[PDB]
């Protein structure tokens, strides 16, 4: 999807997730931004597993 969504986030905070929603992400990582949106949580894809990563525990670092 995406949706004129382009970005990119480094992982401030080691999350494992757990839901299908989710993306896991390892403190130190970088991420491939989708929605952007939603503050609370960033749509992002990973490792062919896109869900939602948490913007408080990510960086723009990119």
């Amino acid at each position: 999807m995406d949706e004129t969504g382009k970005e990119l986030v480094l992982a401030l905070y080691d999350y494992q997730e757990k839901s299908p929603r989710e993306v896991t992400m390892k403190k130190g990582d970088i991420l491939t931004l989708l929605n952007s949106t939603n503050k609370d949580w960033w749509k992002v894809e990973v490792n062919d597993r896109q869900g939602f990563v948490p913007a408080a525990y990510v960086k723009k670092l990119d």
